[PDB]
Formats: structure tokens, C-alpha cells, sequence
């Protein structure tokens, strides 16, 4: 913020397939055209998430499908679709989570409440603590499936 515009933790400058610089966070897997900026992590964060399970999930079943049979590839395709829909403005995170998340948290519009380190699967935890308030992750893979994470607090 002061006299410096170093990129925040996990952020790096990359070149898009179509020729424009963009920014990628290697911890949250988020990609955006906007420069992310221009100190330790938070002690606790509150996040909501949208989970898309697949046949190789630890528990290949959910409230919206007793037997999950989609491949991991298909799951990623859906995740990328939801991310694109949210970024476009045609859909909002909460609505999509309540309708399509394979996690029971869908009942709470994806809200998982607040948590500390050591309470969620590592990849999910790493992404969550690297997000700033209001930020959304890119595709995050865990033994549960593929997630889209939104930090609310």
C-alpha cells in the first residue's frame, strides 16, 4: 500500500493465450485481468463454497445425487462453468451453491462458518487463508472433489 505494489501472497504475473497480461494466484488458483494490488495471514476466516463431486471423491454421493458418476474431468468442466457464470454477472455465488453444491452446506447457501488452520483439508485451507475478504478462488482440488471458495469474513 505504501511506496510499494508488490503482488499479494500467491499472486504472479502471467501471459494469456490471447496475448494480454493477467494475474494468477498459485494457492487459490484464481485468474483475473485486474492487478491484485497497487505480514502474516488472518488468524481465522469465514468461507462459503460450492463443491462438485466426482466418481473418485472420498464420498461419491450427495443430497442431490445418491450415486455420483461424473468423471473428474466433467466435474472441472462444471466448476469452470460456474466460475464463468459468476464472473459474468448472470449468476451469483450463493444461488449456485444452494442449487448445485454437492456439499450439505448447500442448505446454508454454501456457508461453512468460521474456521482456523488444521480444521479443513489442506488444499482448501491453503486457498481459504490466501483469499482476501470478498475474493473467490479458482478450482481447488481436495479428496472431497473440486471446490470454488468465497471468503466472506
Amino acid at each position: 500500500m505504501a511506496d510499494e505494489e508488490k503482488l499479494p501472497p500467491g499472486w504472479e504475473k502471467r501471459m494469456s493465450a490471447d496475448g494480454r497480461v493477467y494475474y494468477f494466484n498459485h494457492i487459490t488458483n484464481a485468474s483475473q485481468w485486474e492487478r491484485p494490488s497497487g505480514q502474516g495471514e488472518p488468524a481465522r476466516v469465514r468461507c462459503s463454497h460450492l463443491l462438485v463431486k466426482h466418481s473418485q471423491s472420498r464420498r461419491p454421493s450427495s443430497w442431490r445425487q445418491e450415486k455420483i458418476t461424473r468423471t473428474k474431468e466433467e466435474a472441472l468442466e462444471l466448476i469452470n462453468g460456474y466460475i464463468q457464470k459468476i464472473k459474468s454477472g448472470e449468476e451469483d455465488f450463493e444461488s449456485l451453491a444452494s442449487q448445485f453444491s454437492d456439499c450439505s452446506s448447500a442448505k446454508a447457501r454454501g456457508d461453512l462458518g468460521a474456521f482456523s488452520r488444521g480444521q479443513m483439508q489442506k488444499p482448501f485451507e491453503d486457498a481459504s487463508f490466501a483469499l482476501r475478504t470478498g475474493e473467490m478462488s479458482g478450482p481447488v482440488f481436495t479428496d472431497s472433489g473440486i471446490h470454488i471458495i468465497l471468503r466472506t469474513e
